[PDB]
């Protein structure tokens, strides 16, 4: 079986691993390739802080609820293991702050220890009169990409730097199965008008006294257009910007100041914090994830395609459940092939 | 008014500050000295992680409940201020773990967000079937000593390195008021058989993915003889040893291994963590704090003495309420002097 994963972000590498770990057998061996135009540390996944948390609204496909929970349970079963260091996996507690009342999320029993904030906790944040507290996980994005690549190489997967211009390009090289994990750029291989970039920009800051995440919310401007502070293992991510349809991969002054002046109004200790770096990235925003089979009639033959893209602001949050579902889809392909 | 504080740990420096900040006036100026045998970074206070948390039993003098709460409120009013960095003040959440059920502490409404752990949280710790979660404060001990010394120098307080052998030694130099803040060594100036060292030893570890405190409890062996993990601003303190009556200021192998093997059974990620340093210190264990006036008939005159010692494993936790009470006691001295 010749398999080609297009993509080397979280979705592509985890799907590569999950296909091998379930379907490379004594009876059927797989050749799994990974073709990518950019690899770690140069991907969207490497920009991300990596906090597990879905959207505040219930998801469009409600299988995404399951897939997110599956991913949390996978990571919670490993957080206290000594190799958690290598994945970049750790527990964090902290705050979700709202101006007004809001109902409980469709994930509150997935996280540990979920509660509303007391008035005394709310008194710590003058701008915010409602909110939650819970404990979740961070899975650091550069670390997990490093570790996944290691696991893949160990299992004989080969990596190749190339931009694929078409599915037919792979198919004439003899891909029996193409796994399409190309994120926000998937429209270049097949037109998808439902897929758009939600551009974000972030600051990494030196503030190691920060031990909680602090997410604020302005639902009028939607998810991600309100300040957030996220302690990572070495550095704190400061963020809170979303532009639908901006394709500029460039850090800018206005977005810097929006984040700086916003996060320093959240937590004034950040005014002292050394700025270490700044990054820009594109969330693959889609109404739902596309996690789907398609069969492609390109040239002298047909080829089977597993699509796995469109994971928005939640791709680390949902990756493992998506990779196992894409593995399920690969098993259907093998069943049809007999 | 000639005042001499004996001691330059948290209790002596904060009491020095509080006396000046309340009673050095236009009408009555004070000369406040600080005599100490050791200063920062070489004191008991500098060893301490600095987590705010009293004992699990209600305190012997129940004014110590008030004094501890006063100290929490003082520090919570400042934790989000940009100068919190300089004091070493920050919020931390985390776990108090018990083998069996235990009733709620006499401080649970002082901390923010106090709750029992859920079964799912308890499932994270196999050895521990009961426990609490809450948010508290750390006040880093070397940092606050640095900052206090700065405030004192700024206000004209002078520091002198000397071991005082007697209260009469100070009194013949013309101390009108002696403030005795000598911790576990107070017995050398006046016999106190109720004061004993509770020797501890600690490891500082590089584990910056640790964002919660994790305290375990074995009430049979008492407070402090069970593993604890405490994320500080740069390094995580690993500890959990108490010896009543050990005066050996020396780190040892057995106590190292007790802590290492204990904290790594709590949280196996620590097996990867780089050990940065190790320290030994003596808690000034007494049945209650001595926070009291005495008048001393030494030589050609009498002298007024404020005692402020015996703060056990809770001296950072209670310091501010004790310093203000010792200030109250100084006001009584000034009232008697007219
Ligand atoms: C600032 C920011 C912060 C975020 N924080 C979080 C968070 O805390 N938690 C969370 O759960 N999520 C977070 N996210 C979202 C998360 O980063 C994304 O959902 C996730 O990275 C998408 O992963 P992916 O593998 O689909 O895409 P990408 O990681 O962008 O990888 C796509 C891959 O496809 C390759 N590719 C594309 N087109 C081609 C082609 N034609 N030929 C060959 N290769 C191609 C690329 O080179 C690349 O290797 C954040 C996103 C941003 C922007
Ligand atoms: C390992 C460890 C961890 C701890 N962690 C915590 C924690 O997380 N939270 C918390 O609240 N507490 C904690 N504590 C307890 C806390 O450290 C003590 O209660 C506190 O330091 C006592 O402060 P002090 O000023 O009374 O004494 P010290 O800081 O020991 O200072 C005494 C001063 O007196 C001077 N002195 C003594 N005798 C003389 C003399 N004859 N002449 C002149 N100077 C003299 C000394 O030189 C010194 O300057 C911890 C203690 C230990 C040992
Ligand atoms: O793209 C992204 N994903 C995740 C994060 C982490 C913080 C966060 C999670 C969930 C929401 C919420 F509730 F609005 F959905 C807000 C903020 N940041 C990003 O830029
Ligand atoms: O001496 C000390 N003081 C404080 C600490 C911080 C952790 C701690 C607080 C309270 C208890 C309890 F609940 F048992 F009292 C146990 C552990 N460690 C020390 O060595």
């Amino acid at each position: 079986m010749r398999v080609v994963v297009i993509g080397a972000g979280v979705i592509g590498l985890s799907t590569a691993l999950c296909i091998h770990e379930r379907y490379h057998s004594v009876l059927q061996p797989l050749d799994i390739k990974v073709y990518a135009d950019r690899f770690t540390p140069l991907t969207t996944t490497d920009v991300a802080a990596g906090l597990w948390q879905p959207y505040l609204s219930d998801p469009n496909n409600p299988q995404e609820a399951d897939w997110s929970q599956q991913t949390f349970d996978y990571l919670l079963s490993h957080v206290h293991s000594p190799n958690a260091e290598n994945l970049g996996l750790f527990l964090i507690s902290g705050y979700n702050l709202f101006h007004e009342a809001i109902p409980d999320p469709s994930w509150k029993d997935t996280v540990l220890g979920f509660r509303k904030l007391t008035p005394r906790e709310l008194d710590m944040f003058p701008d915010y009169g409602y909110g939650w507290f819970h404990t979740s996980l961070i899975l650091e994005g550069k670390n997990y990409l490093q570790w996944l690549t290691e696991r893949l190489t160990e299992r004989g997967v080969k990596f190749f730097q190339r931009k694929v211009e078409s599915f037919e390009e792979v198919a004439r090289e003899g891909a029996d199965v193409i796994v399409n994990c190309t994120g926000v750029w998937a429209g270049a291989l097949q037109r998808d008008p439902l897929l758009q970039p939600g551009r974000g920009q972030i600051m990494k800051v030196d503030a190691p006294w920060m031990k909680h995440f602090i997410l604020t919310h302005d639902p009028e401007r939607g998810i991600y257009n309100s300040p957030y502070i996220i302690p990572g293992t070495q550095t704190v991510t400061l963020g809170g910007i979303f532009q639908l349809g901006n394709w500029s991969e460039l850090n800018n002054i206005q977005d810097h100041n929006t984040i700086w002046e916003g996060c320093c109004r959240l937590e004034p200790t950040l005014k002292n914090a050394r700025i270490i770096g700044e990054r820009t990235g594109f969330r693959p925003v889609r109404p739902q994830i596309r996690l789907e089979r398609e069969q492609l009639r390109t040239g002298p033959s047909n080829t089977e395609v597993i699509h796995n893209y469109g994971h928005g602001g939640y791709g680390l949050t949902i990756h493992w459940g998506c990779a196992l579902e894409a593995a399920k889809l690969f098993g259907r392909i093998l069943e049809e092939k007999k």
